[PDB]
């Protein structure tokens, strides 16, 4: 079995390895890179998303979001305080205050250390799934806005046609900003290209030991997991690397850049945080390895979790007996 202690697997294609988006992540499988949850793609040299940055200011965050902390510095949730309408560029400036700018710090290291120690203490503001895309039109490779769509695979392996579309998300984070221990929505991959500024830390769990976080979120979490069988799909809590540790959690880590994706795998459970003032661009994406996932995947009935048009397709087609109970949630 390839990378059997689930390591996170950084893979460097050349620009002929990069035409082949489907090609390469059957490639990354096959060294086991889906045995982490996440792994790292460095772009060919060759490669640019777009020629410049140098337009983007106008770009509305029409609902940002203040990412308020409750709980200790190692177990803690988050809600969401909406906030007025603003520019991306008004929100660089906001982003780059004395209020909320990034610390002075020592290496990844430190910074992470100093997130972990004072995140609950502050409350910084997240321009979070804002449909739109960077990447050029002309730009032919990973190009996010141009993926296969998740309808149009399950369509190839099922047979059935849905409805549905399948389109990217930007996000504008600054220091702090926060996102909390979750799967994909239907257990799908994610892909995620940091277009700029500042890194994002990762931390992620193994598939296959997945259930191992379920179990500690239930025992740091007692509330809400007696509200719901599907708490984590909220996307609300936050467990430290430390507490991972002292509860035995398999985890790995990583601190993506920018001109670098990200690649998480069905259930594969993740959380992060942003260094600094950034955009990054992520979409879901199936392969024929995920249908047993999706098959699988737990679900929020309890209202809370509230997700786009296009699940109902893949909850009624891969989870019959669930449609029923989950759309009362989603109605
Ligand atoms: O970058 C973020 O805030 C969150 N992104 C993801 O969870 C992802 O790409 O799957
Ligand atoms: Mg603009
Ligand atoms: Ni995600
Ligand atoms: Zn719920």
């Amino acid at each position: 079995a390839q990378n059997p202690n689930c390591n996170i697997m950084i893979f460097h294609p050349t620009k002929e390895e990069f035409n082949d988006f489907d090609k390469y992540i059957a490639y990354m499988e096959s060294q086991g890179a889906h045995r982490a949850g996440l792994a790292k793609i460095i772009p060919p040299k060759e490669w640019k998303a777009r020629e410049t940055y140098d337009n983007i200011s106008e770009i509305l965050i029409a609902t940002p979001l203040q990412q308020v902390a409750s709980g200790r510095a190692g177990v803690f949730t988050q809600y969401h305080k909406k906030k007025k309408a603003m520019t991306v560029g008004e929100y660089r400036h906001l982003a780059n205050s004395k209020k909320y700018q990034t610390p002075p710090h020592q290496n990844f290291e430190d910074l992470e250390r100093k997130y972990w120690k004072n995140r609950i203490y502050n409350s910084p503001i997240y321009g979070a799934d804002i449909s739109g895309s960077l990447f050029d039109e002309n730009t032919k490779q990973w190009n996010l806005g141009h993926l296969g769509t998740i309808q149009d695979l399950l369509e190839k392996e099922c047979g059935v046609v849905i409805e549905g579309v399948n389109t990217p998300y930007l996000y504008f984070g600054m220091w702090k900003t926060t996102f909390a221990w979750h799967t994909e929505d239907m257990d799908l991959y994610s892909i995620n290209y940091l277009h700029l500024g500042e890194p994002k830390t990762w931390y992620v769990v193994p598939p296959e030991h997945g259930q191992r976080l379920e179990r500690l979120a239930r025992e740091l979490f007692p509330g809400s997991s007696r509200g719901c069988g599907a708490f984590l799909r909220h996307k609300v809590a936050l467990i430290s690397p430390t507490v991972l540790k002292e509860n035995g959690i398999p985890f790995n880590r990583i601190t993506q850049e920018a001109g670098e994706f990200m690649v998480t795998f069905p259930y594969g459970y993740h959380a992060g945080f942003n260094h600094g003032f950034n955009c990054a661009e992520a979409i879901n994406f199936a392969t024929p390895r995920w249908i047993d996932y999706g098959k699988m995947a737990s679900q929020c009935s309890c209202g809370e979790a509230r997700v786009t048009f296009s699940m109902d397709a893949f909850v009624r087609i891969l989870q019959p007996e669930r449609y029923d109970l989950w759309k009362r949630g989603q109605d």
